[PDB]
């Protein structure tokens, strides 16, 4: 049933070996737990492994991959919503849901995510600050627990505790089977984008806090962490929402929603290249062009800073770039309303992606960083993460005892277990 599996995140690091249960037999699965129960080192669901840490292995211990469970039920046009597998990715999802005029209400950088993953991870997207993350928009899920007996699940009356323990519970609550989604209605495959391209950090900021925020539904930004200022925090901005019928060209009016290094480069007639192709209006993308605009020895770190404290914001990209440790691929979003579940990431303020090459002293670096960000009232990623410490994710999420005394209830003999909740002390 199972094969001893060497396991790694995204991230190609941190190797363990488990047990790998793959089927498509849900039965198999709940007797699989029903095995584990009676026995050890627990077990834990993995998607597709795309969170860059640990969060989705187990050492010793059993790991049951979710990606054959991939039936979708049903979609309804109607009610907007959408019965899925947990092993459903959100690429086959989309290409699945277009046809009735319904978008995945959050997508991720990469659409090779399940929805299992994307709940318990509850993943962000270009529009949190207007759409929340993903756990917003789950109805309801069947979660498979410690006692094998599956438990529905919804958002508001009994077990809403349990559910929003299970948003963001990186697996640890158990297993979810399935799930209801209700999606965004849509009448096209595009979006309209705006675009603006600032000179400086202190640009950025200004341009995120004027109010045109409000105006855009999804926004993000590259931006440049390497240059010493004024340069630095220089960004590209590109923000945008779905496009409706009437704004399609005529060529594309008919099937709305289907999908299908120089001399001047560094010097003053680039710098106006740059700035003239990133600063347009009401351009129609589809969505490789406005959402996908795109391995080995790297480290992702990702964190974000509460909205007042803009000051330390502005203190730590500061820290970063005097680092010496030089990130070329960064993202910058200032992040909505955070939701009820206690163990999520996001939070309104200034977020950031960047991208380390591994070197001499990242890692005493990045620990100082994370000290940083959590004295500044933030916190890390943990699908971006596989090295900060108890202590500090500990501090960087109050509500933490909250949620463990949750799982408590739900696993009282550890059933559930991965190489993050004892990195983490979760167990
Ligand atoms: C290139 C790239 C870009 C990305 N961009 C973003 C982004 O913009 N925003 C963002 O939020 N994230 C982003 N991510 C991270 C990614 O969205 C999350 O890590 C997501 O959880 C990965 O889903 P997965 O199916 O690969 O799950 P895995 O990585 O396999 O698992 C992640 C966690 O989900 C749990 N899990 C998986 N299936 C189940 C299940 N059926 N029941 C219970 N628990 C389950 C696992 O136990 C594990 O704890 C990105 C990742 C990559 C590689």
């Amino acid at each position: 049933t199972t094969t001893a599996t060497r396991l790694t995140g995204w991230g190609r690091t941190a190797p363990s070996v488990a047990n790998v249960l793959r089927t498509p037999d849900a039965e198999m699965i709940v007797k699989a737990v029903a095995r584990v129960a009676e026995s050890g080192r627990g077990a834990i669901a993995r998607g597709l492994g795309r969170s860059y840490g640990d969060n989705a292995q187990n050492g010793g211990g059993l790991v049951i991959d979710m990606t054959p469970l991939n039936t979708i039920h049903s979609i309804d046009a109607d009610t907007k919503l959408v019965d899925i597998d947990a092993g459903v990715n959100l690429d086959q999802l989309m290409k699945a849901a277009l046809p009735f005029g319904l978008w995945v209400p959050v997508l991720p950088g990469t659409r090779q995510v399940t929805v299992g993953g994307a709940i318990a991870c509850d993943i962000h997207g270009k529009n949190h600050h207007s759409a929340g993350s993903f756990g917003n928009h789950v109805r309801s899920m069947d979660l498979l627990t410690a006692d094998g007996e599956i438990r529905h699940l919804t958002p508001t009356g009994e077990d809403a505790e349990l559910f929003w323990a299970t948003v963001g519970g990186n697996g640890l609550t158990g297993i979810i089977m399935r799930a209801t989604i209700e999606m965004t209605p849509t009448s096209t495959a595009y979006f309209i984008a705006d675009g603006d391209v600032t000179a400086s950090l202190d640009e950025t900021i200004a341009l995120h806090s004027d109010g045109s925020e409000a105006r855009y539904t999804y926004s993000s930004a590259w931006f440049d962490a390497i240059s010493a200022p004024p340069k630095l925090g220089r960004a590209a901005v590109s923000r945008g929402r779905l496009a409706t019928v009437e704004q399609l060209p005529a060529k594309l009016r008919s099937e709305p929603l289907k999908f299908d290094a120089n001399k001047y480069t560094f010097g003053p007639i680039g710098e106006l290249w740059y700035r003239k192709s990133g600063t347009y209006r009401g351009k129609v993308q589809n969505l490789t062009q406005f959402y996908h605009p795109l391995p080995a020895g790297f480290l992702q770190y990702q964190f974000v800073i509460p909205t007042e404290a803009v000051d330390e914001f502005k203190k730590i990209i500061g820290v970063i770039q005097a680092s010496g440790h030089y990130s070329f691929l960064n993202v910058f979003k200032l992040f909505g309303p955070r939701n009820q579940a206690p163990l999520s990431f996001p939070i309104p303020g200034w977020n950031i992606c960047v991208d380390f090459p591994i070197k001499d002293g990242l890692g005493k670096f990045v620990s100082e960083l994370d000290r940083r960000v959590l004295e500044f009232g933030g916190r890390l990623y943990t699908a971006k993460d596989s090295r900060t410490t108890a202590e500090t994710f500990h501090a960087m999420y109050p509500r933490v005892d909250e949620w463990i005394s949750v799982r408590r209830k739900v696993d009282p003999l550890r059933v559930f277990a991965s190489d993050m909740a004892r990195r983490l002390e979760l167990l």
